[PDB]
């Protein structure tokens, strides 16, 4: 039907919160995967997917290894972007934004939520190290299935998330002729200023 | 199956060719599409998608208003990342490298394969710039569908091309237990070396 400014609500996580509820019922793949980019020291943009996880007016959260090139990245520069490709819906929704980590309870909570074998895979793995082979990774998940036995499987020290702040989201809306709709929230003082650019 | 060490190629675009062309094979939406990351003057990362037009030793190409963001960005600071958001397939590909502007003869030669209708919505566009309504957008097309009434519609001086080196190309594959298998090329003078990471 098209991206009219009229139809658009004030909070763009409401907007954020049709969208992504049209994908999931839309059934398309990960719905929740974003790519998420940071910088390194010499100014060198890196990109990687992950999980949206949750979000709220505070941001949106993700986790990960806390050894990882993200994290290392992130400790160096903050800014980071996340992109949504539902291109397949002919839509797009790109975030900036602040990363900050998570506190350990907010983490353990989650941790605990994910699958068993799950939990395990994330002690077997130095996230983004180089390893010699695969067999280290393989070798590692089996030892430590039954050393842990699972009485629980502790919270790794290295394992925890990010929080990104919500400073600019953008939406994209596919048109004809080329001539796409894109709408910029921009953030100004707890309030959100809306402008449509060239697509 | 997985994705062992022993079965790469020595040129990482002959793996990138076979892992495209499953992916058109899977009529994934537009497997040509990547998310290119680019980064501003304050060291803030920014996405958008645009598709890949063409690929070889010398790089991937794409095309873009030479007025945008991204253009902008790229002149102030060439390292772009690359990445194809193939997850559908449980797979994934990245690439690090510079950007280069591409000739008007490259140019030239693109934009006249493009439909009639898009070639002048090329021209309509103030790409990335802020404008108060979708009608500026509607108008200029129509004037300039008429005005030009197609004598061939020309090439706008605002559009042009861009090249990105094959700096540092990584291939993702998923893995169950989170155990997914990573190769990294990197271009090592003229030469690609190979290295697994941890997932
Ligand atoms: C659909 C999908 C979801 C993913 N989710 C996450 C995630 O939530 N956290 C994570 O650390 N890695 C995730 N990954 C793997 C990352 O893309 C990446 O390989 C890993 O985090 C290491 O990136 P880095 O070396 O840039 O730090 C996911 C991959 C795919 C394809
Ligand atoms: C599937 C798909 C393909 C796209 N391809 C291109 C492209 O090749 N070139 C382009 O300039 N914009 C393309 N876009 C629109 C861009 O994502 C973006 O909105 C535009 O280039 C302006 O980005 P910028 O403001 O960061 O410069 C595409 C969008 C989608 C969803
Ligand atoms: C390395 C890694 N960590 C985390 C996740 C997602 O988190 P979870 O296992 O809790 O769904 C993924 C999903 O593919 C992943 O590949
Ligand atoms: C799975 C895993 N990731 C990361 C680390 C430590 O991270 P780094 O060596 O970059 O300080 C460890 C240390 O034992 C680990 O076991
Ligand atoms: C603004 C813009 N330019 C270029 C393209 C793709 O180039 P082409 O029209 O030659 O297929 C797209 C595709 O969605 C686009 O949205
Ligand atoms: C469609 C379009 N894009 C871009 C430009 C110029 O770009 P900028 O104002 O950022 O120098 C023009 C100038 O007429 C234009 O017509």
């Amino acid at each position: 039907g098209g991206l009219r400014r009229r139809d658009l609500p004030a909070d763009p996580l409401t907007l954020f919160e049709r969208w992504l509820s049209q994908a999931c019922e839309a059934k398309l793949a990960d719905p929740t995967a974003m790519v998420v980019a940071t910088v390194d020291e010499h100014g060198q943009p890196y990109q990687r997917i992950v999980l949206l996880k949750h979000y709220d007016e505070k941001g949106m959260v993700f986790y990960t290894n806390l050894g990882s090139r993200k994290a290392h990245q992130i400790e160096n520069n903050p800014r980071v972007s996340l992109l949504f490709p539902w291109h397949t819906l002919e839509r797009q929704v790109m975030v900036i934004g602040k990363a900050e980590r998570l506190s350990t309870l907010e983490v353990m909570k989650y941790f605990h939520s994910r699958p068993r074998d799950s939990q395990i895979g994330a002690w077997v793995s130095k996230q983004s190290s180089r390893i010699s082979a695969r067999g280290i990774l393989e070798s590692k998940f089996l030892e430590l299935k039954q050393k842990f036995q699972q009485g629980e499987v502790p919270l790794p020290s290295f394992w925890g998330g990010f929080r990104v702040s919500l400073e600019q989201i953008e939406f994209w809306q596919g048109g004809e002729h080329r001539l796409h709709d894109r709408f910029l929230y921009q953030r100004e003082n707890d309030a959100w200023k809306i402008d449509r650019l060239a697509p």
